[PDB]
């Protein structure tokens, strides 16, 4: 019993961090076979954030003006290429800790862990998800640039995010691990604000089914909802409509526990509507919407 | 900017993770030089469980009797031994992935990173802390017996946990990788529980300087208090007594922020008795109690 917002181990990603200088700037890189990734704003100096081209910064580079560090040894960067908003740097030894990968960009309301670091140097893991305005809620201090997101799918560790930067509000943006931003966000420093956010209603359920699974059940009722009625609750309090698709991936959870996804979302509207009167779910005084419905699972199951 | 329940990179430990088993017994055990750490239980049977003489059982086993599986190789046991509620397995091969490692026995409010196993096959990574009560909050199902706890300084893995059992309100206990118990629990499956727990206030104090550090500020003050009219609050709602050392240990944070010590309890004191009146401090609705001084410090300075 017991449920934590739980990462990935990060192993097979710490073996794959390095730490990539351009000048002056030191970010973070992942080194993936003979390849090193990394956020192409390394490139830059701070007169060139404002508006950069990174078409002609790139083309005034080259090979020896990029210092690839491997713990304590250093590896040499044989070519360079740009993808959208990465920086591909070719190097002359691949590495040996390369782990079973892909990379996949994700819709919002996944889950991933990200394993933050300076210098090349893992210095935490944490568990995040893409918010629906495409930032993530993460933990980042300058120099974490290149850290990544991922999830680990039986032996293979699925890349989804990169981090780039960090919005006014606190939250974060980057990119898939193609150099594609998720959300409107663009590389320049400039003004750019994340849009209003909204909660992941499919995750808000799978967390009250973690919670009946744990024991904790005194938000149940004996009401059920229509999905439409439900999403007309929803709109009101910001969360995302509920589809049948979701109630579809809910349907192991609502069958080991007994409870028909309406049903849960009849409880779901009076927490809404009530909230919890000096009461927790799972230790949390609010409705936890960062657990995927395959979280719960694999958390629960083991 | 951001703050989150951050926990270790988990790698170093990964690398030490095995599978032991004992008759229809099977649980994780750490592999460390030439020894195998697990729980005693391993050789226990459901009848044993109730109430074990381990040094009768343990005398009736040979090192035969012992599987240890260190992903798809099996490690020969030359060797056994008994150290409190840990067995300890002597194996034909050093780890080599070992890493720079101290057994450390924590006190209650300490935090760390546990690594969640199943057959010897790391599953996930989360932050706990040692309760006041000698439980941990953990995420744990059958299987995960001989997962263990840890804080990595610098390059140094210090174990200070191994799972060994849950308690009837859904809390963990275990022991330090001596096999000491925390609290004053004990290997058998037997009528146990877990007594009335605390908050961790100079933990919660450590979490709202780390709000103020993320610029979340509405909580505080133009108020001061003094030790005693702090701890004479702190006693009514269950709080841990607050010392003068805890005092001295939130110095660099309170000279961070600009905020004295007493100032911040002043804030803490206000937040107990009014509460939050609709407001969130980091993102949650109740004060955080598994952060300490040292884990904002780290996670605020990366
Ligand atoms: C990153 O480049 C790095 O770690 N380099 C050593 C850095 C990470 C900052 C943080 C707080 F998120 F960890 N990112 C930046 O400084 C980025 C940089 C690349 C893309 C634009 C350029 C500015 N920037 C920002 O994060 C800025 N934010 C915005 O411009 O938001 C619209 C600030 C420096 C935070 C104002
Ligand atoms: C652990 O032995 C294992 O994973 N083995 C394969 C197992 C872990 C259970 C869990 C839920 F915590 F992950 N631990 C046990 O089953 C222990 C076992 C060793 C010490 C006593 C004996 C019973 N036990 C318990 O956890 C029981 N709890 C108590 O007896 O609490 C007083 C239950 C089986 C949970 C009732």
């Amino acid at each position: 019993s017991g449920f934590r917002k739980m990462a990935f181990p990060s192993g097979k990603v710490e073996g794959c961090m390095v730490q990539v200088t351009c000048g002056t700037t030191t970010l973070n890189g992942l080194w993936l076979d003979d390849v090193v990734y990394c956020p192409r704003h390394v490139i830059c100096t701070s007169e060139d954030m404002l508006n950069p081209n990174y078409e002609d910064l790139l083309i005034r580079k080259s090979n020896h003006n990029f210092l690839v560090q491997a713990g304590n040894v250093q590896l040499r960067v044989i070519g360079h290429s740009m993808q959208n908003c990465v920086l591909k740097l070719k190097v002359d030894t691949a590495n040996p800790k390369t782990p079973k990968y892909k990379f996949v960009r994700i819709q919002p309301g996944q889950t991933f862990s990200v394993l933050a670091c300076y210098n090349g140097s893992p210095s935490g893991v944490y568990q995040c998800a893409m918010r629906p305005n495409f930032t993530i809620k993460g933990s980042f201090l300058n120099g974490s640039c290149g850290s990544v997101g991922f999830n680990i799918d039986y032996d293979c560790v699925s890349f989804c995010y990169m981090h780039h930067m960090e919005l006014p509000t606190g939250v974060h943006a980057g990119t898939d691990l193609e150099g594609n931003f998720y959300g409107p966000f663009v590389d320049r420093q400039t003004a750019q604000a994340a849009g209003t956010d909204t909660t992941i209603t499919v995750n808000v359920l799978a967390w009250l089914y973690a919670a009946v699974i744990n024991g904790d059940r005194w938000f149940l009722n004996r009401f059920t909802t229509t999905l439409n009625d439900f999403n007309l609750v929803a709109m009101k309090y910001n969360y995302e409509p509920l589809t049948q698709d979701h109630v579809d991936i809910l349907g192991p959870l609502s069958a080991q526990t007994g409870i028909a996804v309406l049903d849960m979302c009849a409880s779901l509207k009076e927490l809404l509507q009530n909230g919890m009167n000096g009461r927790t779910i799972l230790g949390s005084a609010l409705l936890e919407d960062e657990f995927t419905p395959f979280d719960v699972v694999r958390q629960c199951s083991g």
